[PDB]
């Protein structure tokens, strides 16, 4: 059973023997701080820690004694705040002394904006504020999954205006391959949940389960898939048969959408002898609703797609769309989901639009890309403290290490503002007290053990759109 | 309550369907591809993921209901093998009839070759092999954290040696910071017990009973940590009472080893005129069991360990050890926690010995390049089928990409061997059957339902230690 006294850094067991004594109220904000791109963040994935891990009645007996006997092994001493967490049972049977103001979930925000702060609501549990950095600046996760998610979705977007006139099927074009390339089973769900901000397709089931559980959608699911084969259910079939292979998978979903990998011996083979003769009937007569998706998943992912176009618009019935670029017909797609990162996919549809192949041809599929290969630096997602009480007198506090301004942190009590063109903008010493720019827009999520502002997913995808989807 | 149904890539729901008809038997197996450099892997974590997920009743009556419902509106239709499920149900009491051979763990082996492989033991749940292949290949995860921590061992211990003449407190030269910079509490306890393969120091406390609940120590606990500040603990006295700050916590902690991020301001101004003259009374007179360790955190990493020891060696009495090389006091020493990963590391401590300064000075920690900055490419972490039986025919299966031969994959039965130079080699085809390269170094780890053999975290530490320590 997970015990929050053992959800923190080590060193901050330490932490109540170190702020100055007499010290009523530790304050600390979170923001993904600017780097002297990814300018703008979404905001996702605080609800989750809170509803899980957080809230309700998180402190007993028996984990203040289990936390007590680990910390003697692990740091071969006693420090350990057991009077602390002894306050916090008896006073407030085992519930949180904290609120904490955040942010919408969904909200698109401005690198160098507070997103959330946190601050004890008792005087004895000044130490409690930084107790939980550990566990909430674990939002860095899906904040990047969602960010990093929802710049691609900007790519595609573009790419599939300019070279269609519409955006139809976007939120179709970026499917979540990730399950096994993330570091967990946890990790799966949460990367799954934040990438569905901004698309529909997904293989890894974990992250359906959390958005209804933490979040809850109109819709029975948030996320979707179709038929597929893997390389084991083509080569299985042996050497000699990939042909045998295609035609049972294509004739046994024959009438939903249905994805095969083609490159198990030779993908430009496969696609000029296989579909594109030998099996050429079972493929034309397909209804638009189900076409055949031909998955290449090796070599130079912009070349290979080329190439793979190149030969099916010979061997299949190609169109020219309003625009001016070639269209595949209905019956017919490509998914590459092999080697596709934000950097490769940008690369992919600027190459396919200099050949005139419209992104209506073509969907996406990233893993490790998409829920791995980001971390807590790409957004700078950082948790300062910035005010403190200390003998009745409140005093704003900061670092600002001289050899590195980027990591300069704000001072006093913050809120968030829109501004009079529209924009954001992050008050700092407690200035927004003066009420010059409108409603601070934290609001409390968490106070006492009680999780008090939920949204519902349906809310987090409407504030996450794109402008162009806006427009 | 986590479910094994609902924990696979949602397209092999529907894979049942589409390998050969009369099929009876899938084989398939896990290496680390062979393409830096990474040339050899500790293999670690596969048995968390068989105690944790594997093993036992996996399957009840109300989880094939679970995933029925949920895979009927995510695929917009029933495509869910319910008849295969409830055959194990009804056969096996849920248990999964599969078998399992795994190197043991902690085992260090070249790139290319065979670590664990995967068969079904009943003809009826052929479909069973690559149904779990997204949950053993998770396995990707611990193996690389090992690993990279592994391979940063050995530069640490190369620069330690060379500056030092031995490898005494090398085991707790790359503490783990990553708690927070990991993508989960749960990824945060595996790779934390994936560090403390090669050291003893983390800050991630979920590591510890990870490794006590899945793998065991003979010592209380297999990792260790020690007081230190942070930016609040510094910040919160206000910026005019940084040296108030500093001697609050070392006097705090008067008799145990300290940490002190010492750059909230001015890291250089911190050094040399607060703790190397206004507070220098309170270090000169702590015990060698006790050192304050002054923390740097910002800056160039390798520039700003450079000007820290120059300026501390200027305030502080330095000795030259026998191997030339300048030590600072036992009571003063320095940790660099900022920008750390294989790379970086290994310049710092080049950078170190260039300018004379012993390795004992100083350790490092690391968090996001510890823990997080890795992917399953970097050793090409690969699950494939490589055998089937259809028709009772054995077929000897695999993929051959034309644009990549580095994806290429084993073929037939495979086995791990040793040979006559004592390397690992892994046999393709059945061939280790013909007898001509001794046993399969493989082990039977999972068998229908239970653990069939594992292995302590003592065990697996001393499969992981470098040739060196040996
Ligand atoms: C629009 C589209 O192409 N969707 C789509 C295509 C393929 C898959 N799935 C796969 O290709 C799995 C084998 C990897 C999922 C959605
Ligand atoms: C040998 C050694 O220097 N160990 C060591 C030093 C510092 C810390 N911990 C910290 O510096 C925490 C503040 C981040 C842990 C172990």
């Amino acid at each position: 059973e997970f015990n929050i006294l053992l959800a923190t850094d080590s060193y901050k067991v330490t932490h109540y023997k170190q702020y100055p004594p007499n010290t009523s109220k530790v304050y600390s904000y979170f923001e993904c701080r600017e780097k002297k791109k990814y300018e703008e963040t979404v905001f996702y994935g605080l609800q989750y820690i809170l509803n899980k891990y957080l809230k309700g009645k998180v402190v007993t007996k028996e984990k203040i004694q289990e936390a007590k006997d680990v910390y003697k092994e692990h740091f071969q001493d006693d420090v350990f705040n057991e009077k602390g967490w002894n306050y916090i049972l008896e006073k407030y049977d085992g519930h949180l002394p904290i609120e904490i103001k955040a942010v919408p979930e969904g909200f698109v925000i401005p690198r160098g904006n507070v997103l959330f702060t946190v601050e004890n609501t008792d005087p004895e549990c000044y130490w409690l504020t930084n107790w939980i950095e550990t566990i909430l600046v674990q939002s860095w996760y899906p904040i990047t999954v969602a960010t990093n998610s929802r710049e691609q979705k900007k790519i595609l977007a573009k790419y599939l205006l300019e070279t269609s006139g519409n955006l139809d099927g976007l939120e179709y074009k970026l499917h979540d391959f990730g399950y096994r390339g993330v570091s967990s089973q946890e990790t799966a769900g949460i990367g799954a949940s934040a990438h569905l901000v901004n698309f529909k397709g997904t293989d890894t089931v974990a992250g359906l389960a959390l958005i209804k559980k933490y979040y809850g959608t109109k819709d029975p699911v948030p996320g979707y898939s179709v038929p597929a084969a893997e390389h084991s259910t083509i080569t299985a079939w042996g050497k000699d048969h990939e042909k045998d292979a295609f035609e049972h998978i294509v004739t046994q979903f024959s009438s939903v959408p249905v994805s095969v990998v083609s490159d198990s011996y030779d993908i430009y083979n496969a696609c000029e002898k296989i579909w594109g003769e030998d099996l050429r009937h079972l493929i034309v007569s397909r209804s638009t609703q189900a076409p055949l998706i031909i998955r290449p998943d090796s070599g130079n992912p912009l070349d290979t797609v080329l190439k793979v176009l190149e030969i099916l618009g010979k061997k299949f019935p190609v169109t020219e769309n309003s625009k001016g670029y070639k269209l595949l017909p209905p019956y017919l797609r490509v998914i590459q989901g092999d080697g596709v990162d934000i950097n490769t996919l940008q690369e992919i549809v600027e190459g396919m639009k200099q050949k005139m192949w419209s992104i209506e041809n073509i969907a996406f599929g990233s893993g490790g890309g998409l829920l791995q290969k980001l971390t807590r630096d790409l957004l700078n997602c950082s948790f300062k403290c910035s005010y403190v009480v200390t003998n009745g007198l409140g005093i704003n506090v900061f670092k600002d290490p001289v050899a590195d301004p980027n990591k300069r942190s704000k001072k006093g009590r913050l809120s968030l503002h829109r501004t009079p063109a529209g924009n954001f903008v992050t008050l700092e010493e407690g200035k927004g007290d003066l009420e010059e720019y409108g409603q601070d827009l934290l609001h409390t999520v968490f106070k006492n053990g009680k999780v008090t502002k939920s949204y519902s997913f349906d809310e987090i995808r409407k504030n996450a759109q794109l402008n162009i989807e806006l427009e």
